[PDB]
């Protein structure tokens, strides 16, 4: 039909803005603490501390699958990666300072995509 072909249009172009806003929070994160999953051959007993598990790379796949329907998806996602940092690193690590810094950041960058979002609909 011609409309699922116009909603089609439509997540390729949130797509194209999730993507660049992916590129935004991501250069807040210049360390690369954030980039990768937590790998399970280092950290063995993450998964009994963390039930979901995320990171940019893994954000990255979903959203070029076009996986991300909108923004909340989207905004869901890289909350996970801040707060399951938060709980699994003490305070006075680098990783929890480094999250808390991509938090606090992003924040700007995520204020104006929803603006964005809500403004070309």
């Amino acid at each position: 039909s011609m409309e699922q072909v116009a909603m089609e249009l439509r997540l390729t172009e949130l797509t194209r803005l999730l993507r660049s806003v992916l590129d935004q929070l991501q250069d807040k994160d210049p360390a690369r603490i954030f980039a990768q999953p937590v790998s399970l051959k280092e950290v063995p007993d993450y998964l009994d501390h963390i039930k979901h598990p995320m990171d940019f790379a893994t954000m990255r796949k979903r959203l070029e699958a076009q996986g991300y329907k909108n923004l909340h998806e989207f905004e869901e996602d890289f909350d996970l990666i801040i707060d399951n940092c938060m709980k699994y690193n003490a305070r006075d690590t680098v990783f929890y300072r480094a999250a808390v810094r991509l938090r606090d950041q992003g924040g700007v960058v995520l204020r104006q995509a929803r603006r964005e979002v809500d403004s070309i609909g």
